[PDB]
RNA sequence: GGGUCAUCAGGACGAUGACCC
RNA sequence: GGGUCAUCAGGACGAUGACCC
């Protein structure tokens, strides 16, 4: 893992083709954004487990 | 962009080799984690501009 | 013991300071 | 107009509800 801190309204980068932006907070909830090509995919870690089961194109 | 809400202590996924975790919250500040192979890079958006300058090979 | 704010930083659920009770 | 809490979700700085002044 690589851990660090950010402030609401700022960003982070990954894989030189992906970007992340902490849009703001709401208590224990945090609104966040992601920016990547459709050449890759993004989901909550639960929704991901419904996909990595053997596919990349659900119903 | 793909926007979401995740609570402190949960995770998200990107591509097929990257994972993210919202480690906690501290007001306008947030602590976040990333998990990917060293075959890819991760940095603050501020540090990123020192790396995309023409080398993609930090100090 | 609890709450709140901020800073430095790296592949580590990172590290540190400050303020209030 | 301001603050606080919560839920659903898609490639959109997403959408909605609730509580307090």
């Amino acid at each position: 893992m690589l851990i660090l801190t950010r402030k609401v309204g700022e960003s982070i980068n990954i894989g030189d083709d992906i970007t992340i932006t902490i849009l703001g907070v709401s208590g224990q909830q945090v609104r966040i954004g992601i920016n990547a090509p459709k050449d890759v995919a993004v989901h909550r870690e639960e929704i991901y487990q419904r996909i990595q089961a053997g596919l990349t194109a659900p119903d």
